């Protein structure tokens, strides 16, 4: 007889991605301006606090790049708090950087 084993990763905490179709650039209030801290000058922050306020949670974004979409991601200690984070910061930009179409959509408690 003779057995082997599988030698791989175990362990992937949960994360949420989104993608706001920005309407475009300009225009908006709070998207203008490249100085004097890492712009947007508080979304850092803002999310930051939330990123706090919440339990080994992260959240990240990333602009322009081989695309004219922008990406979003959440993560965090539950699955909850990654999707609660990620929806939000989706929002967040939205708002923010005044980001329109595919807008995001709740994940609603259902299970069975």
């Amino acid at each position: 007889g003779s057995s082997g084993s599988s030698g791989a990763i175990y362990v992937d905490l949960p994360n949420r991605q989104l993608k706001v179709k920005v309407a475009d650039r300009r225009v908006i209030s709070t998207t203008d301006a490249e100085r004097q801290a890492v712009t947007p000058p508080g979304l850092q922050e803002a999310i930051n606090d939330l990123v706090k306020k919440y339990t080994l949670a992260r959240a990240f974004v990333r602009p322009s790049g081989t695309e004219d979409i922008v990406r979003v991601y959440a993560e965090a200690n539950s699955q909850e708090s990654a999707d609660r984070l990620a929806y939000e910061v989706s929002l967040l930009v939205f708002q923010l950087a005044g980001g329109i179409g595919e807008r995001p959509q709740p994940s609603g408690p259902s299970s069975g």
